[PDB]
């Protein structure tokens, strides 16, 4: 890849909103937002597996965030969103109440989580402050990972 330094190309995180908190992804781990319906419920999974959707032939295996995270279950509307990620090489979605905006921020602005926050570690990239709000950097990494293995995954 050839790069550019004719202006300044900022870091910009999409930020959706989980009951009363605010998360965000680098828009280069945003590979498409689809609307929040017709997850077909799969057997024997783990309850914030939501299910599946069928995006243009593929299977995408959906996550609900609140059940993966233990946020409040409240902020679903019509606002609610698919946004489709890539873990481990593979298609992902996750279930989001809103895209509100795409902001730029100062990569070295973002924080690293302290031991224990707002939710697991594990699930965190890094803390950025927006407004006057906090804004977790959610890690994709270990989203579907039960014990040692991927769910529905790998």
């Amino acid at each position: 890849k050839h790069h550019h330094h004719h202006h300044p190309m900022p870091k910009k995180i999409v930020v959706f909103s989980l009951a009363e908190e605010l998360y965000g992804l680098d828009i280069f781990d945003v590979h498409e937002v689809v609307k929040d319906v017709s997850i077909t419920k799969i057997p024997e999974t783990p309850e914030f597996i939501e299910g599946i959707i069928n995006l243009r032939g593929k299977i995408i295996p959906v996550i609900d965030l609140k059940k993966r995270f233990g946020i409040g279950k409240r902020g679903k509307s019509k606002d609610s969103r698919i946004i489709i990620v890539e873990i481990l090489g593979q298609k992902a979605g996750l279930i989001v109440d809103a895209v509100h905006e795409v902001i730029p921020i100062d990569e070295n602005s973002i924080e690293p989580p302290p031991p224990v926050t707002t939710i697991d570690t594990a699930f965190v990239e890094g803390i950025a402050k927006t407004d006057d709000k906090m804004i977790i950097i959610i890690k994709l990494h270990f989203l579907f990972e039960v014990n040692g293995k991927e769910m529905l995954l790998n």
